[PDB]
């Protein structure tokens, strides 16, 4: 199945741009995280980018799947470090993640230049490669990146750099699938302005949800406040 | 109201800085910390940063109260944390600031990228939203800090990072509220320094101030402890 | 505490007005007084203001200490005199009223203007200070009304007057504490004019409860002949 | 002699505002009259307004005889009716001014219009005449205000109105005696905005002095509970 393929089909017949907030998780325990998780797609969310920074990562597992469950059509994207990888095998893991039904796998550590076993892996388990594109990637780089990922590009959050404007059209050009810039922690004008520049559109993390996640325990509460900082975002991408 | 406009307009006409002391509440009762604050004001303060940690929170706002009502002319800013405005709502708690008589709210663990909400209600509550310039601030951020703050500009505390007269002259250059360098604890020469660079004066903690506040009891025997610390510091900003 | 918080909390959960007795005391003695007070509350009060006229006061405080014992969560205002408080000293007054339990004081004759004192000593001992608003009060009033008071804000009843709608409406806008609208006398329907104009409730006083309070000592026919009268004023709260 | 020149030009050199309560005589004897007057003296009272209301008046002259004889620097101004005036006189009463030691006298229910035969019995008796100003007073108003009164130009409590800052501005263009914003009833906050606008002080009633007046006998009690109420408006002026 291609969930992105899909996504950003329907987000072009729209001239959307998509905003997929990332979200760590290892902090609270499932339901608290299936009650953030659930919010943020009713508040807006297009798709999601989950860490598994570097709760276990068995459990983590395990909520991937009752979110895949509960939203069968949303992409959902994993980031994490190869030391989790490589504690059962890399083939294993792709695996587990085709199980669950994970889209894409971006593994945070690891150079496209010592990609292949993780890249061919995914491959195998019908799993998109996520690959990083920095703001100062030569031509190489951009030709590479475009040949290896699926699903989307990743962005490297800016801060010689090339403007936005050239790194995406270079892309482009390149068959290099749909850009997404990334964040860290981003503002409506932000995600506003990396689509103008032709981006995809934004994936960005966020220290608000981080707060909301702790210290709301009601979902209605949970949902105005999360409302009050995602459909801004979303707002944006129209 | 805009007592920061006034206090600072006050300051510049005498060719003076202001010394903005910085007190954490919730350690003794209301009316040890009222005697503090009092003293504080007696020995020299210009204006009053205070801080609600991460006594109750309603106390803290009584207090506040009592404050406003002895000190009617006296800046008084709060330093808080998300968690805090998240428990009852945001724009109630603002709210509540502008009914005590708050000048400004500083929102410590919140980044400017996600302000939008807080500082808003703050707008709509009369009450001037701050925001804190860190020292490697591009000129973006500094432009955005420029455009979204009131009553002063936080410069965080030093300790690649830009000189003081350059990230000052930027700010005035992007009409900043005034901007007053941050301590947490900091000497008469350091103070000296931040207003000599261009700061419209300083904002500081201090570990003395809080063991007075323990171990002292008598009025007159706290004035004259503080006298001996505060009076320098203000002695620096002339 | 703060009864008066929760009890609004639950009324609007409720979609519920309040209906507030007004009753003073001085009249007979404790025993026929404290069973009046008990029969309203079966009856149907949510919450009590008691008046000290202009059974000495000290008796009334310790009825007001028997009142609060044996109903620990219903709010309890009290009404009377400047030169009550005075007779023992300002701050003395309000401590006395913070030990028995009142939640609230109302100094029916000091102006807003003059109310510091009074104010200050509620908030020193955790009573909320009540003010009266006029029907024709001017925008600066209900600002300064807002900003002071706490618990509840105090409508003088009717009889240029503004519609009740709009200064509710400016109040809510002021952040001022819930208004509810007092009366002296009042029927079912202008009970349910004001809480439809949004007041948060009313506060009557009633000739009826004065002419049972005398006349009726059997427990179980002031319960009947009460609830015939509070029944369908609270039934105009829902 | 003239006692409000010697006070402005001392207030001046202080850059302090007038405080000056106004007190209606009639109420209580000449002993407990006495007390109260001495202790708003010792409170913090620049200058005082004596009312005698629309004790014969007789007797509030040998009341007026006795402060002038304990304070002889204090301004002591009259307010009274024409009625009163006419009853024996108008020579005759300004003459009884003079004698006792009056500063300043303003006839409350007599128009500027029809104020000759009493101003002019005023200025032979050196007595100052003084002169009510309305809000909305047209410049021909100002003009007349400014010629014939002398002392002190009482200023209308407000509640078209020119503000405040305008009215005094014109008042001082037209060699005026010194503005005091009249009011009846006041907050600290309401003295220090008429004094910021301009005014060379200001002249106010109080429900709490009534109070304190009955009540409270004892010099100690009474000069406590005043205090705290006159020590602020006297810091408004500050």
């Amino acid at each position: 199945m291609e969930r992105y393929e899909s996504l950003f089909a329907q987000l072009k017949e729209r001239k959307e741009g998509a905003f997929v907030p990332f979200v760590t998780l290892g902090d609270l325990g499932i339901e608290q995280s299936l009650k953030i998780i659930d919010t943020l797609i009713e508040a807006g969310a297009d798709a999601l980018e989950l860490g598994i920074p570097f709760v276990t990562p068995a459990q983590c597992f395990e909520m991937l799947a009752i979110i895949r469950e509960k939203h069968p059509t949303i992409p959902i994207g994993l980031l994490m470090y190869a030391n989790l990888v490589f504690n059962k095998g890399i083939d294993e893991f792709y695996a587990r993640c085709e199980k669950v039904g994970v889209d894409s796998v971006l593994v945070a550590d690891v150079p496209v230049e010592e990609s292949a076993p993780f890249r061919q892996a995914a491959l195998r388990h019908n799993v998109a490669p996520i690959f990083i594109c920095p703001p100062n990637a030569d031509d190489d780089l951009l030709r590479q990146i475009a040949s290896y990922g699926r699903g989307f590009t990743y962005l490297l959050s800016r801060a010689a750099a090339l403007p936005l404007n050239h790194l995406v059209a270079k892309l482009k050009e390149y068959n290099a699938a749909p850009p997404l810039q990334g964040f860290g922690i981003s503002a409506p004008d932000q995600v506003k302005a990396a689509i103008d520049a032709g981006a995809a559109g934004a994936i960005s993390g966020s220290a608000i949800v981080k707060i909301i996640e702790q210290h709301i325990n009601e979902p209605e509460k949970m949902l105005a406040a999360l409302k009050v900082f995602v459909q801004p975002m979303k707002a944006a991408t129209r």
